[PDB]
């Protein structure tokens, strides 16, 4: 399975922080198995990691359309539109993560700031 | 957009001087989108840079028939050619380059020393 | 041919000791040509490398299908069967390794290790 295989390295670059090569490796993963719901993750944590967070956001969402009970995916989603600006969508997606894994500190921490910035008092 | 975001990652490379990952990241990008003109050019880019001057020749020759007004395309072509002794065929690249950009002081130097060595007499 | 320049990047960052990305460009040139023997044989190398007995047995058998005069694979498919402690395999594809080039030093002191480990005697 050299699909997995390609999935595989790049999480080995991802774990690593060489995250131009762990895409180039998640992309190949993906063209030959777009049904990769931890392939999309990863791809998606690696553009986060680069602060490219749209391409980040449109991962993440492919992600969550084949894995819906990916908690973690939930929270980075979240973080991606907090990165941004867009509170009301990083409010409603750390809630979603919290329904999941109520456990999360940091989904918690951030979704309170989130909260206080929300508003149009800026 | 997976063939862009390739193309993106190549460029990436390609400044910092790490050739070989360059041109694997290109290769994607070509595979997705052949006729992505940028793409070629910088693959070819890749390969003059690495020495590999018939492949680079093949890449800008590609980017060319896409984009024919890419002025230092034509320019590159023509050093990729001056470097494999093919004055003639660079002084041609050279003169179309010119005609696009004028003030190349790079490919004028270049123009001026192929012609000194185009002849028999060596 | 891009297969065949993935096929030469993988075999660069192979001889430098950078095996996920030799296996990254060797599956990118085994997806666009199957059929290239040296690209399996060398992706198998990388694996192997890497400490993936498994993974390298499968390349080196697909490499094998396509060139069985391949005496280094079939030797390099015998110590990945001694790395699992598999003797009655490794003995076999060394004895075809030897059967192919008889002067290969290291399949014979592989060979002979291999018969001593092969019982149940341990």
């Amino acid at each position: 399975n050299l699909a997995e295989k390609m999935y595989k390295a790049g999480n080995a670059m991802y774990r690593k922080g060489q995250y131009t090569i762990a895409i180039i490796a998640y992309t190949l993963a993906l063209l030959k198995d777009p049904n990769n719901a931890e392939a999309w993750y990863n791809l998606g944590n690696a553009a986060y990691k680069k602060g490219e967070y749209d391409e980040a956001i449109e991962a993440y969402q492919k992600a969550l359309e084949l894995d819906p009970n990916n908690a973690e995916a939930w929270y980075n989603l979240g973080n991606a539109y907090y990165k941004q600006g867009d509170y009301d969508e990083a409010i409603e997606y750390y809630q979603k993560a919290l329904e999941l894994d109520p456990n999360n500190a940091e989904a918690k921490q951030n979704l309170g700031n989130a909260k206080q910035k929300q508003g149009l008092e800026h």
